[PDB]
């Protein structure tokens, strides 16, 4: 009784997952590129140990465009696709896929809370 959602409002990139597959806690499934990977969450592509890519005018592309897995809430069960790859998608309210089977597991830790 649970749908897979993303995190953020962007266009799937790709989808590793199956119809009629199980899926599991943090298992990828999706993932959607958007202009916001947090600002405590993605780790980018690489850093900057040090002059390695001279950061001074190094290139913009290896630092922007960033991706957003979509891993499935908790294992169980997983339906087909509701869409396909290079569409945009909005928020979580993109219910492109969803769980079966299984109790509504939830545990995350990343931002957007109101529970202190
Ligand atoms: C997603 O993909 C992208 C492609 C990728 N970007 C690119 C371009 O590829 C993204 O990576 C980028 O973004 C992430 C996070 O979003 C990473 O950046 C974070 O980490 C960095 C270090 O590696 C930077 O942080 C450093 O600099 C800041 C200031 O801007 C902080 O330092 C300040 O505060 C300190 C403590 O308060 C010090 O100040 C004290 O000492 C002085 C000395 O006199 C004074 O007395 C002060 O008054 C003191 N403080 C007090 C309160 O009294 C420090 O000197 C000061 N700097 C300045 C200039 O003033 C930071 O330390 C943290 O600071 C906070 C509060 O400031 C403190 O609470 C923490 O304890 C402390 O850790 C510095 N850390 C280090 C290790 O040097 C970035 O700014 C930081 N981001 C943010 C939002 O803060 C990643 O490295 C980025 N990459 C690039 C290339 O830019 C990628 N990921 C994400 C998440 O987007």
């Amino acid at each position: 009784d649970v749908i897979i959602k993303p995190q953020v409002s962007g266009v799937i990139v790709n989808k590793l997952f199956k119809a009629g597959d199980k899926v599991k806690k943090g298992q990828t499934l999706f993932i959607i590129e958007q202009d916001q990977a947090s600002k405590d969450f993605n780790r980018s592509k690489a850093l900057f140990s040090q002059s390695a890519i001279s950061q001074k005018e190094y290139d913009s592309s290896l630092a922007t465009l960033d991706h957003t897995e979509i891993k499935a809430p908790f294992d169980g069960t997983i339906g087909d696709a509701l869409v396909n790859i290079g569409d945009y998608v909005s928020a979580s309210t993109t219910e492109l896929v969803r769980v079966t089977n299984l109790n509504p597991i939830y545990a995350d830790g990343s931002h957007h809370h109101h529970h202190h």
